[PDB]
């Protein structure tokens, strides 16, 4: 595959344009995201240019069997009958929810059961106000922006905030007086999809997820650890 | 304490210099290794030359206390005793040992139970040699060189290999045909060490080590998960 992707002078990646932040079209037409910068790194590193093959997400594995576009890069989350059909690059996104609370307190919900008589922050209309809002029981108080669910919760005017895992561990991060009470809910994994007989791009793509996850201070341990 | 530094010219650091690879004396006599290199980062950052003050590992807190250096950077674990007297910075080493197994295998050991009946491969007189001998279902394979026990499980004469996670994320980078399979196997974290007044220059190392630690994938997450 490697060969021919750059004799042509143009990566193919399949993917469908409708799941912000991972590929939408943005208020200039182009296509965006999360997934389309990874798609962009790989066909810098290959040389090549990228050709982004826009399609419903249901057409992108048969599209990547009948040749029509090199890779899928689509919010995919690999699962056990898909691996029958392609082949997926390491995992490179970890999706599901997770549910935040006060470090300082007792309170370490694992479910949203466990939040049923509680107050809980979310953001209007996310993944977490979708799940929160089937639970009668759950006081929910919504907010245009997460973090100012964060802040209702650090306030403690919230018992708990419900966010996606990468939003919320990058919030956390740099709010030590919060903590992950629970694992992460409905989780999935995103996988690069490649036909199975195209090893030789399948292993080119773990390469560059690798160095992408690279930081100066794994060079550090590298320089001192070898 | 920044600006007492940067009137100085340096910034004086603390450390004992027995402890390779984190500090050591080499063969002309410098101190180096990753806690220097840690050191010699902030002092370049704060525009400023370092100055290394060795000293034996007991008198590091006192030295420290009693205002002969800015910081402590030595191989110092973070213990509820010790944050009692200093302030730490994050943890910026995880010391406990770790699981390594071939990645084309559905074998992915979590833990030393998960190791029993089958053979692990070790440096010996290393940490996981110790550690792993305790356990009397696990054959252990014991060679002079972490390669070598490596070299063991990449020939399938081994189902795993135990060792520091420095060294085995090291070993890993370079080589995609094995897997990290567990998480740290104990606790153990080193950390930075500063007077608990001296707040900004915590702050300062913080920043040096989250950047350190960010890799172009943390930042496209920033990118498009953030508000």
């Amino acid at each position: 595959a490697i060969d021919e992707i750059k004799s042509r002078g143009y990566l193919l990646v399949g993917l469908s344009a409708d799941f912000p932040p991972f590929e939408f079209v943005d208020e200039n037409g182009n296509i965006v995201g999360f997934d389309v910068d990874l798609a962009k790194e790989i066909a810098r590193r290959l040389g090549v240019e990228l050709k982004i093959v826009d399609m419903t997400f249901d057409g992108l594995i048969p599209s990547l069997l009948t040749k029509k576009i090199d890779v899928i890069i689509s919010g995919m989350t690999i699962t056990e009958e898909r691996k029958k059909v392609v082949a997926f690059s390491d995992p490179y996104f970890d999706a599901g929810q997770v549910i935040v609370v006060r470090k300082d307190s007792d309170f370490r919900p694992k479910t949203y059961e466990d939040l049923v008589g509680k107050t809980v922050a979310v953001q209007i209309g996310t993944t977490g106000d979708i799940e929160v809002s089937k639970y009668d029981g759950i006081k929910v108080v919504r907010f245009d922006k997460f973090t100012d669910a964060f802040l209702e919760l650090k306030r403690g005017r919230a018992d708990a905030v419900v966010l996606d895992s990468a939003t919320a561990r990058a919030f956390v991060a740099k709010n030590p007086d919060l903590v992950i009470s629970s694992g992460v809910l409905s989780s999935e994994q995103y996988g690069i999809a490649v036909r199975k007989e195209d090893t030789d791009l399948l292993e080119f793509i773990n390469s560059v997820l690798r160095e992408l996850k690279k930081s100066p201070y794994d060079v550090l341990i590298e320089k001192w650890f070898s």
